[PDB]
């Protein structure tokens, strides 16, 4: 039809985007209605948050951002979360939102606010489009800078009379972001002197490192030189079960883990697309005196606590292989072999249920082995944030990559359910996981009315324990009571079943291997209930580990 | 304990609030551990967004700031749409977020961002506090301009080690902001003046005309100088029964009401308390000269449509208690007489249902009223967005101030059911009724288990017919086709059900006054499922009206 | 023609705008291009901060906006500073400003940024027109809100498409923004009643105090009432010869004054139009319990040092009228009576040349003294920032509205000579007096160019000490040592000479005197370079009056 519309779609069309997921307005209509003619296919949201998480889970799947488009207003101030989630995780996002006319945007009306201006702290990149024949280019590098790294959310508003114009306007060549080169060779040649001569070299694998092509690279380097090594929580997928003897487990929140005991015992620490969100490095890099090896696709932030000798600053992966190939086989001496034994010890009882356990509920770890047991190491699982998220994030082995989803750069509640989603629709035949809290829970789980509309082989297990818990441990740690962290328990199977899903209950914990499995044999939607005990979960924040460690040593 | 925490919790106390809605996190976890020492009582919201809803409710219900209480990050930008839709529709809120400590500000650390940045072009006030001594003033200053007219939304974000901090910084009195005087007694006069010289003077009853105070000097006026008048949405419940015949009816949206048309007529318009977002001024003010008066608490936004003659500028009551002190009854000429009888006369015939109706479900005006008939007048009615919202905000008669609830800004879907569980605490003890769509009601409905876990006593009316079809009529108008409008259905009883409330259903038209009655004499919150028949919305937009009035003119 | 160029010019046309202080540019062209057919003369300024000045001048003389007009880039970046001191000095001033076409708004391309976010931290209006259509809207509101109380500074950005495209829109009608009325009765009687009882009631006059028409109702209050008063800088010209008994001179910048003193033996403070910027509350409101009653047309700040116990909001000079109509002289016992004339001894010698003084050069008194003496009271005495600034601000009587001149907000450099060019323009015919520093003289003396070409009849006075001496002495206070403060002399009859102006110079500290009067004699711009002795600054922030007076006590 000619419209500033026709040519949002065009780029759509272009960029390869195959999903579109939204809620239509009056101000952002055109685009809905030229989705009708041609383009990706609309994912109708419950919310726009949902939209925007959904969008989320394609980009850090994927590579290529996932698209949320919304109208004027609340419908555009409803992305705020999502996008701010995505951005401080590193899920290319592009979000698309409609805006009054031109004419009146600086006027009191219906829906109009400053949308640019809104988005402008919590995104890459945040613009509006205020003539017509800007639409292409401004979508366009909306798509290249939420890709490049670090890859983040980029938006895009839309005045009403500029998407409904009629224009002879051109598209534009849906030019793709280019990947940096390697490292230079002189900054590589001394990583590896570095590692060489270390007593005791240790990787630690952060957000970056975890996409699949760094993944692949990191595994060839980690066999090659037998380097001892951590995963942040979006690094999870890095191990692989031929790796699990050179694992020191999963760094993060509290510093009270093996990871960070090795940390510390490095002299030599090399980091790969680390991003200080996930753990900060006032936590680990402590005691005293190591070196800092920065790999990443950006350059550090300085901190006290990050002082990085060495920067290897490109294209990760490539990095990673110049290093392995004229890397060899580290040696370790006696004393440092008997430290990464007792780690590795402690390490193992770290993952135990407690002796002196007995419950008339399960033990998250019960929940983290059985469930890890009854999901194939293909299946992509995603996790919410809360007590049951710290479980998940230390004990749930994953061995592919972007099979094991954390938000944890925001720690956003609600995401797991709408990430699931976004997941099988880029996994189509496939089951896909969500994990929650029951807090969490709430927070997206009117999405599951898109999820039984898709008729999406989803499984949700929802911890049941009925407190906002991962709050209230670190209230009674810190001031001995709670605050505003009780609600009320509904009927899980009961709200799974008017959504038109299937419901379970694990009645009583001899009955979660078969639940579990009846899940992920059954049609549909499922929302898992699984009754669990937290009296457990103030030893995760237990600094009695590095004080037992400290005394050995 | 003598921290920032307790400065915060001083100023709370000192203002007089009874309930802070809030969802705890760790960076603003002091507060709420001072909120267990003494302050107003915690209500644990299931998201905050709704939290923010509820306080907006109890801002405009008490005239004094709703006070909603959230996290770092995602608990902090999780307010963006609750705060811009009080902060454009007259709402007093006062928000109170954390952030992360004051050292790490600028740095990739969990739930970081820049609060005050993120909040500045969406309220009134948005700040952060850089010293603990500073608190005291933040959050009093925050507080007087939320209520300070035009009312709105203030931000106040607090860096962790700003409310963990010891000191013996003082309170500050709660220095209440002051009103106005009247308008200048020279504007008083000639606006008098004007009034009775006109042909046919009619009262435009906006936003801040809706207030209780307002409502009460309009009605004087209106008695005495006997004016035709008409509401904007968010002025509902200016109407008295003995006011029906100079009521012309609620103007919004489309521009093919009686309201219109009356407006047309006028040559003199008194507007009180009117901001253009409830209604845009370039569709009233249209085919010909006319005088406009702008009587209000802040200036006049001058538009094309709207550029007043004369503009009192002042305290709303007392200025339009100055004009009904001195004004004298006005005379209608015979012309003008029957311009208003043939506009009640279309007015009476909008308001029934056609004589070729029939169908198997509630036509939307026999849910409007059965609903009205069915609820005391004292009774709070919030309303969601969305098709079923125009009906209600057309034919719905309040008769009381603030006893229809509208969101008439931002037009935000989900906040029917959030508001009355609001209202449900302003007014302890009374049934208050919530109304929305299928849409907007998964939106917010998670906030149902608060509602049962306070025993709220509120009634949701649920108009179900599967789509969102506001937009959906919209798009057949333009594009004569939908998009993105389907969802599927969920069992509304059992979804109820499932959260420990009760459900009902009007499974035929003949059932609807009992199943209100119903649900008004049940204890605990219900939710009602009515199917309605929306073959008839097309016509809301219909311009026949205006065709069929122009011809006899 | 009626390109958006025209619209623009409409609105100054129609705001009854006669000059325009401006810089042009590509960008902006089509504006100044209309100019050329009707409108405001353009005054070509040799800086567009001096623009800035010039236009901030024209406000505060005439409490019409003063306008300026730049282009895109470095035009309106160079506006930045202007604009924010005269909004945070009561100023109205609006801005126009060019930048790049609509489509290219997001590029790196010749002169572009965010306009109206660089503006929007530091005016009470930052905009950007993005539709022709709107242009009078925009710029009309911008009048308004710039006028409206406290008045300030708004900023309007036009994309060079927006004013090049023809358009049959049509211009708004320049509504201007109306008065408030006075504050409400009972908060006027309270405030009547409060004075009546006081042992010693003071008035301390401010920034919005300082307009002719609140001086004017100011004066008959004091008059009456009989009350001692203080003035901030702003407040220069509320003294008459008549009220130098009740005059207790003007605060600020360091307590160690009379009007401190004044002020915390008052036990009732009634502050008129006072921002606080001048002089912040909590250097006078200390030492003990004290009523503060605050007048104003605004809401007060509450701060720890300010907590009003009675507001009284509303038009200033009405306000005081009907204070000063119901109230009657006030009898102050003899305690009281003893307290006044100690600190009128105090003012006295304060105000004196030290007996032991000898020097080759003038004392700052001296300087005072003779140009006071030199300059009748219709002059408007502009003044510039620094130790030269303290002396005039402190000793220099003013018995007119608007006749000392003096950046209390901001406290910027620069100010003096472009402010006495606005000033001369403002009052054709009439010497204008401008005093600076040697330092700040060059932040702005290009602009004397501009002063020659208008035949201006400017006399500027230069005090020559060869530093940035208030900074000095303060360091000096501080550290015991300086930083930064000094910089070569040049010779100033010289460069005066080489503009065309006129240059004098005081030889000797016996031709002050008659040097002064030759430069008030003379035709078309004058400088006057007056050698300073400052070794008595110290003293400025000298502790010792305050100390004696307690000792007295
Ligand atoms: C949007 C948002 N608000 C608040 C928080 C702070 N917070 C962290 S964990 C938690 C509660 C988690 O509860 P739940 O989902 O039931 O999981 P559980 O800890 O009980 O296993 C909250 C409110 C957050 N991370 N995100
Ligand atoms: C947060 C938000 N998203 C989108 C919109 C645009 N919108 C207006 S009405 C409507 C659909 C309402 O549907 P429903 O609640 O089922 O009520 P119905 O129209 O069917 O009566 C939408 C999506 C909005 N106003 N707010
Ligand atoms: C734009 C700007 N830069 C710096 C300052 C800081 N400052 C305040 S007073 C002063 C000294 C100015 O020296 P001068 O104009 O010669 O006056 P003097 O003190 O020597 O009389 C300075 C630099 C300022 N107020 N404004
Ligand atoms: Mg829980
Ligand atoms: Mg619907
Ligand atoms: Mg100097």
């Amino acid at each position: 039809k000619n419209r500033g519309a026709e040519l949002v779609v065009d780029c759509l069309v272009e960029q390869g985007v195959t999903h579109v997921f939204g809620i239509p307005g009056a101000k952002i209509d055109a685009v809905f209605d030229a989705l009708q003619d041609k383009g990706p296919e609309i994912i109708v949201a419950r919310h726009e948050q949902n939209a925007a998480f959904m969008a989320q889970a394609v980009g850090r799947l994927t590579g290529k951002p996932g698209v949320v488009l919304v109208t004027s207003g609340p419908g555009a101030s409803n992305l705020a979360t999502g996008l701010l989630t995505a951005n401080t995780e590193g899920d290319p996002v592009v979000a698309l939102a409609g805006n009054v006319i031109r004419a009146d945007r600086l006027k009191r009306t219906h829906q109009s606010l400053d949308n640019a201006a809104l988005f402008q702290p919590i995104t890459k990149y945040s613009v509006e489009v205020q003539d017509v024949k800007n639409i292409p280019e401004a979508v366009t590098n909306a798509f290249r800078i939420a890709s490049a790294g670090q890859a983040g959310a980029a938006f895009v508003s839309f005045p009403q009379d500029v998407v409904n114009e009629v224009t002879n306007t051109k598209n534009v060549r849906a030019v793709a972001a280019p990947k940096l080169g390697p490292a230079a060779d002189d900054a590589i040649s001394a990583a590896i002197a570095k590692i060489q001569t270390a007593k005791l070299p240790v990787v630690l694998v952060g957000m970056k490192g975890g996409r699949p092509e760094a993944i692949k690279a990191v595994r060839k380097l980690l066999k090659k030189v037998q380097l001892p090594f951590v995963e942040t929580y979006q690094a999870a997928g890095t191990l692989s079960r031929d790796l699990e003897d050179q694992y020191f487990g999963r760094i993060g929140l509290f510093r009270n883990q093996p990871g960070d005991l090795l940390l510390e015992q490095a002299d030599v620490v090399l980091t790969i697309g680390y991003d200080p969100i996930e753990y900060d490095p006032k936590f680990w890099n402590i005691n005293g005196d190591r070196t800092i090896i920065h790999l990443d696709e950006i350059i550090a932030d300085i901190d006290h606590a990050y002082q990085p000798d060495l920067e290897l600053i490109g294209d990760i992966p490539s990095t990673i292989n110049h290093i392995e190939h004229d890397a060899v086989k580290v040696e370790f001496a006696e004393r440092e072999q008997k430290i990464l034994s007792d780690l590795k010890q402690y390490m193992h009882e770290g993952e135990q249920v407690p002796a002196d356990w007995k419950s008339d509920r399960a033990h998250p770890l019960e929940i983290v082995k059985e469930l890890r047991n009854a999901v194939d190491d293909h299946v992509t699982v995603t996790c919410d944030i809360g007590s049951h998220a710290i479980w998940m994030s230390r004990y749930f082995r994953s061995y592919e990559p972007l099979t094991l989803m954390i938000s944890n750069g925001m720690q956003t509640l609600g995401v797991a359910l709408p990430w699931a989603i976004g997941a099988s629709l880029v996994k189509p035949g496939e089951k896909v996981v969500s994990v929650s809290g029951d807090g969490g829970f709430l927070f997206s789980a009117m999405e599951l009315e898109t999820a039984v509309r898709l008729k999406a082989p989803i499984v949700h297990i929802v911890w049941n324990d009925s407190t906002y818990d991962m709050v209230a441990f670190q209230q009674l740690k810190k001031y001995n009571r709670t605050s505003a962290v009780d609600f009320g328990n509904i009927d899980i199977v009961k709200y799974a079943e008017s959504f038109g899903a299937t419901g379970l209950r694990v009645e009583s914990p001899d009955q979660l291997a078969d639940v579990l499995r009846q899940g992920m044999n059954a049609e549909g939607p499922v929302i898992i209930d699984v009754p669990v005990d937290y009296s457990d979960n103030i030893n995760l924040a237990s600094d009695k580990l590095p004080k037992e460690f400290g005394e050995l040593m």
